Order: structure tokens, then C-alpha cells, then sequence
């Protein structure tokens, strides 16, 4: 089910080697760069009605 999951931002800068990302996120780096951003994997649940009252 790899096609069910998307990578999204976890809204934080990070550097490799330092445990800087929140749990459940990863530090995504481009190539040999030491600095990157925190990301996370999510799956969307579809089918929600257009309006929900709580």
C-alpha cells in the first residue's frame, strides 16, 4: 500500500546527526547536505461528508 502514503512537512529545520526531529518525523536531506527539514508520512482517509456539526 505504498501508493496510499504521502510525505508532508513536520514544520521544523534539522541537521543530520542531531536527534532534532519530533518523534514520528524524519530529517530529510538532499544528497550530502548537513541541513534539511523535518517530514512525516501520512495517509489520507477519504469519504468525509462535506459538513460536520459537533
Amino acid at each position: 500500500g505504498a501508493d496510499n502514503f504521502d510525505v508532508v512537512s513536520c514544520n521544523k529545520n534539522c541537521t543530520s546527526g542531531q536527534n532534532e526531529c519530533p518523534e514520528g518525523c524524519f530529517c530529510g536531506l538532499l544528497g550530502q547536505n548537513k541541513k534539511g527539514h523535518c517530514y512525516k508520512i501520512i495517509g489520507n482517509l477519504s469519504g468525509e461528508p462535506p459538513v460536520v456539526r459537533r
